[PDB]
């Protein structure tokens, strides 16, 4: 169209304001390259024979897939080569990766290189999740520097490999959506300064765990099906990939839940590279993100791979649920 | 790789056996071209400004979307130009389209040009559904020729615009999956002669209608959450696009339900271009497809736009549900 | 645009007229798949490390390149699998390939799988050339069936991997250009029934052989630079890939020459899979194609790999040259 | 491959050394986006109906084409939005474009947005040419700042839309080739620190102007055809697009000539955005670039649209020609 707002440009201009080393741009710019490479391998994964196990288990017990490994090498290498990072945390690595001194920059990046594992083989939409923190310490970089609360985030978001490829990016001022254009391989701004509705009509949870749910979730779900005021019941949606279910929740509004259950005190989703980035996006969009007892973004992690319940979405729906928990406490 | 099994080749060879006019190949071959064009517009739909209403209502009351209109023109035109069709039924047209005499062939094609409407804007996977019948009558072609039971189907299947684009094709001998390769725009065979597991671990239904469900569905869902034998409960998945939920059901096994409810005697999904094609795929894959009272494929339609409950999936799961209905009858 | 004239459709309709086995369509349709695969590997050849020698010499003494080998396997396999061919002649194979009995069809296809070898590494436009003959004999298929004059051709043309990818196709009624659309991988009709100008302003020959040229070529070139009537001199163009130089000659008009020289009685270009297909295109376009002494299309070959001088182009320019040769004879 | 040297990365690292504002990277990075957009429109130009005149004449008398206009808007807009430029000179604009104050940076960029005009319609390879100078003056930016000799260049090069898309980039330390990967839309390093052979075997000139050539060119051409030492004659190549002929000359070696003629005292190629960028590339590659009487890079321009003879290539060939001119002087 001959004037093209790309994620690359939009980023200079934003951080142009606060005169900067500009290495955030180099960082985000390297992450896009990793995102396009993953998007491309995923669009042809059965032709490239990329579905299957790799033959290892990761620290949180996931059966690793070939695409986990490809997308993880891709993200690690482009992050290093950006000269903008010093500590990397990934779902797929037991410990934090410390960047070699020549390539160090001031940022720590937590990421899930491929989220949605149960959905790879059936071609359901899948994604990549990331959060970026500035290094706070003066000490030599270490795993410690990844142990900050989600409120310290400077940038967060995700790539969605859906019917189209979208890069959702949240920073201190707001949330912006960029769609990948396959013909020129740029990320193009499509939604500016996104805000989630005050209240939704959709609830998204895996109801197969009904037997393990706490009484607050149980009551809340029953209320979504049998409204007390005789309003229309909520529709149910659970795609089964966090990135897809959170993304719909952002665009259409509503609520997404992966609560603590009887079996899991801490839920299943991982705090550093699933829960915090999603909660940061939601908060920057005007929504909320809570365990049922406290804000996800205030938790000080003690383990890079720790888990957390999460309930996120429109503020009115998330608040109604918080009240049920307070009512039971 | 220099030997390429494309959907085009695989089709000559199959129908090569029964020496043929070969116009089925011309037909399926034209449908691929429509499928690649739709796949391409969908991958860049927000950049092309293709999300939104068109500003009409279709015969079954859907709020029409720009992509409904594009994908529907694309399918109509390529079907005509194939010289293989005489009657077209589409979700988006009040009546059957009769093909102009110069372009007539012996096939009637029912299709949903873009399925998954609620999922377009949030980038969730979406699709195209079709079923092909031979003309049975000697009369001038008419809407009548689309009114055959699903058992008369000669070919059926769907395109899935997911993380990758897949063409699932069922014919008298079996079901085969072809993945679109974006670099050369061919459909490449990836799964040969697919069979669905005897029994699954996943149930897929919109539980927001709990208040309208009949007692058979209600009991069946409660049994999936609280197993009587104390086996692990089923996981829940509901993407919200028929094509995506059926596809997962085909690959991983399990069950998919869009049952009659108190509000809808006939359910919501449409018999000619949603229920029959999916039920034909399932049956050709070794699964089942029933209203709760009879086989989808035996219903003789009386209206091109009529609806039908549908419950489809692994034979063991679909049978357990049928028993509950018999138990209540 | 929702009505798409593809090479696939245009071919059914043409041969629809003369009711046919339709295996020409299957043939041309398989050749497109090979053409898109080659087009794709060529667009990324330095990234895939596809420039270089393969490490063999072919029958006419060419230093073979990796891309020669890839494009040649691709063309052989798709031709076989089309069930439309019984004898294949390729630049890259010492002898004619006889197709295994199960896959036999009635066509013999001569082809140059990758033309333009000197131009691969410098990214200059390159191509694929082919001619198709019906089998005339009743004998078991043999190399003999490829030894027919170019006038027996039923179809001929070329793919050009230039700034865009074009498939030029000549058949009994005329010449049509199809451009490959990278987004949907179809060949789309762009120029219908092409005709070359009666007279051009461009001459295309490698003038580095001035010392070996016969006196007819020498005089003709001097006349192009110093017109006797004081008209503007012709411009010179020599891309150095037959497919590119012939294609420009077709579109803009003019003349292309690879004449016999003192060193080569028969010139360098190869009769079966370079000279005949190009001469058939030219003649179907209203131009001419001659050795300097006789029509290329009338030569009865005695060797699948024999060479022939060729001078082709607008009829007025090619005739002026023929007169010079008659004048010298 | 999971480690990807892109033009983007390679540029940070180079200019990383000399700690910088980094706006050269932003500049080159914006130019790539323009280059991919042009590459994409050119690959489908006949399907998009992009061949034809626009219906104007530019300052140096060229009949303007639709693609001239598209590629020129694309380059202007991405240059502005980079915040790295203050003065733009383009073939297609009568005067220098002064950038609006908010978007000013320190660089002046001269460019030919689409070179190769005679070759667009016949699908011959075409290109984009550019040279970048730092602003030297303290005055408000003006056309004056584009009037520097080619020796002041900080960066120069070209995009080639050939069988593949290549970005050739010359800077103070050397010349590097990046190939565009269509699947991820990045420029990937393929040739590092390119050097042109000391001596070639190819001469590239439009011999249709034989009647207007000076006696030095005439003798030089005759020597290429009739070697005095009885070595093999040079091959001739003239694609007819400067970018293609210069690129081959860089890779294979040899010589390229667009000399002053009797009709044109200054030749035809344009100094600011054709001759200088090409001469800078050549010199950085170890070759030479001369008018026949002086180095192209030393000419102080007096007019943004002035023309210059140019003879460029391997140093041994270019020197032999210079000697002929000295011999005639
Ligand atoms: O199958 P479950 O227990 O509902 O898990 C679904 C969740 O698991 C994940 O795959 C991560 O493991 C998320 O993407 C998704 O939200
Ligand atoms: O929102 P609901 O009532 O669950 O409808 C979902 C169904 O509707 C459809 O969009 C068709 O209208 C299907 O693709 C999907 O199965
Ligand atoms: O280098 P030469 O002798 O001019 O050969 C050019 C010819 O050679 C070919 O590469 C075939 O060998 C043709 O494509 C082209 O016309
Ligand atoms: O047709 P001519 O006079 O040889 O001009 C060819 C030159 O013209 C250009 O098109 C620029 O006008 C160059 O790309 C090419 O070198
Ligand atoms: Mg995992
Ligand atoms: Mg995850
Ligand atoms: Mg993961
Ligand atoms: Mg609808
Ligand atoms: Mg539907
Ligand atoms: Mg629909
Ligand atoms: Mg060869
Ligand atoms: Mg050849
Ligand atoms: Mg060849
Ligand atoms: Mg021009
Ligand atoms: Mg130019
Ligand atoms: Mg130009």
């Amino acid at each position: 169209d001959t004037n093209i707002v790309t994620l690359t440009r939009f980023v200079w201009e934003e951080g142009r304001k606060a005169r900067g080393t500009g290495e955030m741009t180099q960082l985000l710019n390297s992450l896009c390259t990793a995102v396009k490479a993953i998007s491309t391998a995923v669009r042809k994964a059965g032709i490239a024979h990329l579905y299957g196990i790799a033959g290892s288990t990761n620290v949180t017990g996931d059966q690793v897939k070939k695409l986990d490994v490809l997308s993880n090498d891709l993200v690690i290498n482009v992050l290093k080569s950006s000269f903008a990072t010093c500590v990397l945390v990934s779902e797929e690595d037991k410990n934090a990766i410390i960047v070699e001194p020549e390539k160090r920059g001031k940022y720590v990046v937590c990421f899930d290189p491929l989220d949605g594992s149960s959905n790879i083989d059936c071609l359901v939409s899948i994604g990549t999740i990331f959060g970026i923190y500035r290094k706070n310490s003066t000490d030599e970089p270490s795993e410690k520097d990844a142990l900050q609360p989600g409120r310290n985030l400077v940038a967060a978001g995700y790539a969605l490999y859906g019917s189209a490829t979208m890069l959702v990016l949240a920073m201190v001022n707001g949330v912006n959506c960029f769609m990948l254009d396959p013909a020129i391989g740029e990320f193009i701004l499509v939604d500016r300064d996104v805000k989630i509705k005050k209240k939704g009509s959709i609830y998204s949870i895996n109801e197969g765990y009904a037997k393990e749910f706490d009484p607050a979730i149980t009551e809340y779900i029953q209320r979504k099906k049998f409204p007390p005021d005789n309003s229309a019941p909520y529709g149910a949606r659970y795609v089964g990939s966090m990135v897809a279910d959170v993304h719909r929740t952002l665009v259409y509004g509503g609520i997404f839940m992966y609560p603590a259950n009887k079996k899991s005190p801490k839920g299943k989703l991982r705090l550093l590279y699933e829960c915090n980035p999603m909660a940061y996006v939601m908060e920057k969009a005007g929504g909320l993100a809570t365990t049922g007892k406290e804000a996800v973004l205030d938790i000080v992690p003690t383990d890079i791979h720790q888990r957390a319940p999460i309930i996120l979405g429109s503020p009115e729906d998330v608040t109604e649920l918080l009240e049920i928990y307070q009512k039971h406490a």
